[PDB]
């Protein structure tokens, strides 16, 4: 089940990466079919980039894999650098994608990563620490658009 | 608490009516100022119009409203067409807007609807008729198409 972790995170990660340098938000995610490892997509934060206030980096990640037939995403795993808040939980539950391996839940965390498990989906939590330090930095340097960003 | 719930759901259903002129999903939304009635945005699903999996008319509305400090969206209330998906549902909660009014649930609804109000939102389902004509005349126009909207 674990065989591409390695792979996506890893991409998630580079996602994360390219937005901050872009000025943004460094939260990058990749959805992966689990029986092939083929990237359907990768995305990041867009917030700054677009002025978009749904473009979490799963969103975004969804987005950039294009109309695909509902089945495609029933064996998918989609990966995220940082735990999702409920929009992006709700999005892997309507897709039906099964897995959502996260980088950590540190920096931020919502009550759907227990609702994701109680609608029946699995969540890894790898605790990867270059995702830790890479969102600590942001919320160090920019305390203000984290806050905007978290949307309280 | 109803005031502008009219005016709302009149804002919705254009949107709806606008992109199924546009060869789109009839689903539509927006959001309003509780307080003085201003809207904040407007949108409509935008699969077909922008190959977007994600534009559902909720996430469209969103956006369309661009970036706001999270407060601006504690004090209205979201109208949409058809009864939100999880992830539709997923942004209400994490954007915190208090109250949801929703067209019709009669060709949609997903589990979303209830946790709405187990999360303390309030959902009012207005069943209004030209909502149910519109989207119904759809699904029995173009089956596939609402299929892959669906995500099933
Ligand atoms: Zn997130
Ligand atoms: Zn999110
Ligand atoms: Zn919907
Ligand atoms: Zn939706």
């Amino acid at each position: 089940a674990s065989k591409w972790d390695q792979k996506g995170m890893d991409i998630a990660y580079e996602e994360a990466a390219l937005g901050y340098k872009e000025g943004g938000v460094p939260i990058g995610g990749c959805l992966i079919n689990n029986k092939d490892g083929s990237v359907l997509g990768r995305g990041h934060n867009m917030r700054f980039q677009k002025g978009s206030a749904t473009l979490h980096g799963e969103i975004s990640t969804l987005e950039n894999c294009g109309r695909l037939e509902g089945k495609v995403y029933k064996d998918t795993t989609l990966y995220t650098t940082l735990s999702p808040c409920d929009m992006c939980t709700g999005a892997i539950i309507h897709y039906g994608i099964p897995r959502c391996v996260v980088g950590e839940n540190v920096n931020f965390k919502s009550k759907g990563e227990k609702y994701l498990q109680t609608r029946g989906h699995e969540v890894v939590v790898v605790d990867d620490e270059r995702c830790k330090k890479i969102m600590k930095q942001f919320i160090d340097e920019r305390p203000q658009d984290w806050f905007e960003d978290i949307g309280e």
